């Protein structure tokens, strides 16, 4: 309510509640976290990113986004928990402290604010953005089919009414371009993590082509380690591998774009579960999901620091 220590992390929140949370966190830890507005949504809502930094100019950074697909509520809920955990473990956990003393972490909890608000007021299963385009009565674009990586190719739909519609052209969605511009301007990101649900998978590039990435051997081992770490908590089983070999051919995905930009440690997490609840995961699983996911994320971060 009026203190991140009183905030209920075991329940799902609205857009306003999450945004308020950000202000409270920043007010409580001014020396560690700051709120940056990287753009505005199609409908004009501000797009915020939380920057966790210990100092420095343009220290190598880790990017983490959640909620690019509005209906995957477990992701924004995990992002809120992550934000609080960062402030609790710095100075207490030797590994994480080491990470923050040398790198910055950028966390975008609500990557698709228009769609998120829509899931709360009209359609709980909305997945796309909220932009409208003349030649169609259908609304929205699949933000994770809109990136400049094999755009328009197999793995995305060309019909505006489709849940996987890629849009008119790469980066047409302001929600996507806002991230692209910020990452490009920064120029020093070392890791790029995009979180989704559901399926319990840890994926690496590529999704748009069957071509194997040059760093396949290293990324596969990093994923193997992260999955083992995540499983150690509650025994949750995750599969891992390239997007195209694990799920299916998908074009215009964020991770493929970031990897092609030279950001080697690009991974997408697909959280719980494997279909029993799907997108409607019970609130009682928020904390356990967040706790185990953190172990997998920390593993990737550790590798990035020492590499
Ligand atoms: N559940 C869910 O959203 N799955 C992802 C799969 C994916 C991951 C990374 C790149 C491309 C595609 C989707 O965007 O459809
Ligand atoms: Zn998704």
């Amino acid at each position: 309510a009026r203190s991140t220590n009183t905030f209920n992390y075991a329940t799902y929140h609205t857009l306003d509640e999450i945004y308020d949370f950000m202000d409270l966190l920043v007010a409580q830890h001014p020396e560690l976290v700051s709120k940056l507005q990287i753009g505005r949504s199609y409908e004009g809502r501000p797009i915020y990113v939380l920057k966790f930094s210990t100092g420095g100019s343009n220290r190598p950074a880790i990017w983490i986004d959640l909620g690019i697909h509005s209906r995957e509520w477990i992701t924004q809920a995990t992002g809120v928990w992550f934000a609080k955990k960062f402030t609790e473990n710095y100075g207490q956990n030797p590994s994480f402290t080491a990470i923050l003393d040398s790198m910055d972490i950028f966390l975008e909890i609500v990557t698709n604010p228009n769609g998120f608000a829509f899931t709360h007021s009209e359609n709980r299963l909305w997945r796309k953005t909220r932009s409208v385009t003349s030649s169609s009565l259908c609304v929205g674009v699949d933000a994770n089919r809109n990136w400049d990586a094999g755009f328009g190719k197999a793995g995305a739909s060309s019909s505006p009414c489709s849940e996987t519609y890629h849009g008119k052209y790469a980066n047409s969605e302001v929600e996507v371009k806002s991230i692209v511009d910020f990452v490009k301007n920064h120029g020093n990101f070392k890791a790029f993590l995009s979180i989704h649900s559901y399926s319990q998978l840890l994926l690496y590039p590529y999704g748009y082509t069957t071509q194997s990435i040059p760093d396949k051997t290293e990324l596969n081992q990093v994923a193997k380690s992260a999955v083992a770490a995540l499983k150690s908590l509650y025994g949750t089983s995750y599969k891992y591998g390239s997007i195209i070999t694990t799920i299916y051919q998908a074009s215009g995905g964020s991770i493929d774009w970031s990897y092609n930009q030279g950001i080697k440690y690009s991974f997408t997490f697909e959280l719980r579960d494997t279909g029993r609840y799907g997108f409607l995961l019970p609130a009682s699983q928020i904390i356990p999901t967040a706790q185990e996911t953190w172990l997998g994320v920390l593993t990737i971060m550790e590798h990035t620091v020492n590499n």
